[PDB]
């Protein structure tokens, strides 16, 4: 399962074969990922990433979540995913991160747009949501460029780096009729 | 486990012994509950309520959710609960409903306040949230009387009664220091 993004980019569904490369990518970025994600601190050994992946693959096959790996000229560059899918509401919560050396190239912006369009077209997701610290300006720029509307500010909603942070909730509705 | 509310009210932790009475209460109110809750339509037989209860009791014991039954002069009057608890964020999502014949007496308002105070005092929950259709004025009045702040409006976020509804997100932070 591959969702095309561009002549140099593609989304591949999470595989057990990706575990090794992804573990290294996580290691290389966890110091800075920790400021806006919670799970990187619990990742130490490859076994823990494999665990996260096998679990994700299941929710992925059942349609309860999705995990895609972003590939740039056959090189793993980051992860784009639906952390949770509420089938009855056709709503999904988005999560993503990019290896620091693949940033600043519009890679995530384009991947998100290709991913959303694909699901709005299939029709099982029409409402997309992005929740992230209010102060993560890079993620906010990805959401706005993808036409997300800020719905609210959740006060001190997430505990990250020994402190509570206000979280913005961005959403976009796409009815691909 | 009983959390006191008033000389005529109390909160009792969900029990297997409550299943029968609760099933009847659900039956008596599901026609109208369906307009703002999704699970009442899946409840037909007592076995299904027992299922919902045994599951809840587990999340309750693990601290991942809570389910309390509201009792009014030893008579079951409704349910008040934390649908989900995010331990790391000390945040909880509230759910509640009252049998139609126990409404209009400030019973839910008082029960919610007693419940929140008890958890903010214990310190494992400091952020309380209420999400419900924007047009449910009775629930909105319970949230405002309990000093919740409206954080945002989630567009067409819930599918209920064959249609999508805008959902308000109310929140309150309590640091019982
Ligand atoms: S809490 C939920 C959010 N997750 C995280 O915060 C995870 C940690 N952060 C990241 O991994 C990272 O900061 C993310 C993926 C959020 C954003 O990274 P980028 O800023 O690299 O995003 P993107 O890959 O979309 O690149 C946009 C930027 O690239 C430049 N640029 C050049 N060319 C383009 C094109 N053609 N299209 C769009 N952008 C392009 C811009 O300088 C950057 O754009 P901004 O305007 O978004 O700053
Ligand atoms: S989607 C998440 C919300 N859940 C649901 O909507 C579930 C379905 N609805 C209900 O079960 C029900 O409508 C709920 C529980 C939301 C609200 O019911 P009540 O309106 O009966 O609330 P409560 O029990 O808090 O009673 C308040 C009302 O009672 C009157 N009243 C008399 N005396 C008092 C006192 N002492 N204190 C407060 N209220 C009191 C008021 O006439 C009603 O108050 P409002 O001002 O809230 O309308």
């Amino acid at each position: 399962e591959i969702i095309p993004v561009s002549t140099t980019l593609e989304l591949r569904a999470a595989d057990e074969s990706h575990v090794p490369a992804l573990h290294q990518l996580v290691l290389k970025n966890k110091a800075w990922l920790q400021q806006s994600l919670d799970w990187p601190q619990y990742v130490t050994s490859q076994e823990e990433t494999r665990k996260h992946v096998q679990g994700n693959i299941l929710l992925h096959q059942r349609g309860y979540a999705k995990m895609y790996l972003i590939f740039c000229q056959n090189e793993m560059a980051g992860v784009l995913s639906f952390n949770a899918i509420e089938p009855i509401n056709k709503a999904a919560y988005i999560g993503y991160w990019l290896d620091e050396s693949f940033q600043g190239q519009g890679i995530m912006s384009q991947s998100l747009q290709a991913l959303m369009t694909h699901y709005a077209r299939r029709g099982d997701i029409r409402r997309f949501v992005i929740k992230c610290r209010v102060d993560n300006q890079a993620s906010n720029a990805v959401a706005r460029r993808n036409h997300f509307t800020l719905e609210g500010c959740m006060k001190q909603a997430e505990y990250l780096n020994g402190d509570y942070h206000d979280v913005n909730m961005y959403a976009r509705i796409i009815d691909a009729d």
